[PDB]
């Protein structure tokens, strides 16, 4: 609703949404990520990164090696337009980023950078009226 969306991903490795449409007619877009099992962020953590399609797999190899503390994105990784921290059961996390850093008719992906998550958590973000 409005220019947000709320994404739930849980202990099975899986998010509840596969697709994500920015409204033209937001300037603002903001994603919130809600972790709804009940495991440990050391063992389930879950992540919300946001890339060109083309960017998933470089940027989610790279992410592993920032580390835990780094939410598993390297830092002031250029490629990331958007993430938030890794959160564990029972929490959740919103990122708010600019609707003019994406391009109609591009493709965007949004993973889960945690230690091998990405080959089961991923979506497709882009901007369609
Ligand atoms: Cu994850």
């Amino acid at each position: 609703a409005q220019c947000e969306a709320t994404v739930e991903s849980n202990d099975a490795m899986q998010y509840n949404v596969k697709e994500i449409v920015v409204d033209k007619s937001c300037k603002q877009f903001t994603m919130h990520l809600k972790h709804v099992g009940k495991m440990a962020k050391v063992a389930m953590g879950h992540n919300l990164v946001l890339t060109k399609d083309a960017d998933k797999q470089a940027v989610a190899t790279d992410g592993m090696g920032a580390g835990l503390a780094q939410d598993y994105v390297k830092a002031g990784d250029t490629r990331v337009i958007a993430h938030t921290k890794v959160i564990g059961g029972g929490e959740s996390d919103s990122v708010t980023f600019d609707v003019s850093k994406i391009a109609a008719g591009e493709n965007y992906a949004y993973f889960c950078s945690f230690p091998g998550h990405w080959a089961m958590m991923k979506g497709t973000l882009k901007l369609g009226s």
